[PDB]
């Protein structure tokens, strides 16, 4: 028994001689690489996991992963064998991490995900995420640290994180359209489609897009940029870090971020009956918050202007 995906198990026959990275190539079990080893007098009839060797392995780990990267499961694995120690606690009525190996910024993906209408595309992701939500979010993470690139222990950022995993989401029917002027100049309309429909970097207020958004320009004095129109169940408003007054009625919830570039600490905050603040496995409260805030999340139908 060989599978790829845990959902499609290929019977096979095993030899004495040969280790199962001589049959198999590279193989797995229960985290415990393989690959180097024997058969046993035991646990034969055993399910093992395997690169696509060939055309069929292939083929199922692309409909379930929707990636053709030929390291993705290995890197999966490994991630694997570290996220399904963690703990993960209901806090706020939410799945959470409890710190360790720097996190923080999954926790705040996944405390992120639970408030936000968004399906995965790939059946992994679907799967693993319906999963999450119960409080089973081993899989998940180590997805999401597989999608990304990133192995356990980094820290990592939010933004960059949501930007690989929202690829594989179900925006298809997101549109964002945005006019752009310049008072020395004639006036744009650009349109934008997949990630950038929902994701945007340079404010961390949605109204301040709405009311109009300024930058430098590009023929002697600024220019602005305002939404003129919006369809899909959120957007992700995000910037550097800095010092923003989040209300409670405002918005629907956010990440702080304290430290430098370098080195630093996530913590997720959302609005219930009243603002919390989750840093993994602890919840405090406060009616109004005042810190360093780099992505704001907003709940959206259809807006026009
Ligand atoms: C929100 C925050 C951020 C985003 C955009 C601009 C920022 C400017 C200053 C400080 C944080 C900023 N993020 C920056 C990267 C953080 C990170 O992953 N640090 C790990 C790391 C370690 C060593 C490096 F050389 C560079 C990065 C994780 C969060
Ligand atoms: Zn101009």
């Amino acid at each position: 028994f060989t599978t790829v995906d845990n959902t499609n198990l290929h019977t096979q026959l095993v030899d004495m001689s040969m280790t199962y990275g001589q049959q198999f190539g590279p193989t797995y079990l229960d985290g415990a690489d393989v690959t180097k080893i024997k058969p046993h007098v035991n646990h034969e009839g055993k399910t093992f996991f395997v690169l696509p060797s060939d055309d069929t392995l292939r083929s199922e780990a692309f409909e379930y992963y929707h990636t053709l990267d030929e390291s993705f499961l290995g890197r999966y694995m490994s991630a694997l064998n570290h996220t399904k120690k963690w703990k993960f606690p209901q806090v706020g009525g939410l799945t959470s991490i409890k710190w360790a190996d720097n996190n923080c910024y999954l926790s705040s993906v996944l405390l992120a995900l639970q408030q936000l209408e968004v399906k995965f595309n790939a059946p992994a992701l679907q799967e693993a995420y319906y999963r999450a939500r119960a409080g089973d979010a081993a899989n998940f993470c180590a997805l999401i640290l597989a999608y990304s690139n990133k192995t356990v222990g980094e820290l990592g950022d939010v933004r960059e994180t949501m930007t690989h995993l929202l690829q594989h989401a179900n925006l298809e029917s997101a549109k964002r359209v945005l006019n752009v002027v310049c008072k020395h100049c004639g006036q744009k309309t650009t349109t934008l489609t997949g990630v950038e429909a929902v994701m945007y970097m340079g404010t961390l207020s949605y109204d301040n897009l709405k009311t109009g958004v300024s930058i430098p320009c590009v023929c002697g004095r600024d220019a602005t940029q305002y939404l003129v129109q919006q369809e899909s169940s959120f957007v992700m408003m995000s910037a550097p870090p800095a010092e923003y007054k989040l209300q409670q009625g405002t918005f629907l919830c956010a990440n702080e971020y304290t430290g430098n570039y370098q080195c630093g600490h996530y913590t997720h905050i959302t609005a219930k009956e009243t603002l919390y603040r989750i840093d993994g496995a602890h919840l405090t409260k406060m009616s109004e918050y005042k810190g360093p805030v780099t992505d704001v999340f907003y709940k959206e139908t259809s807006y026009t202007t």
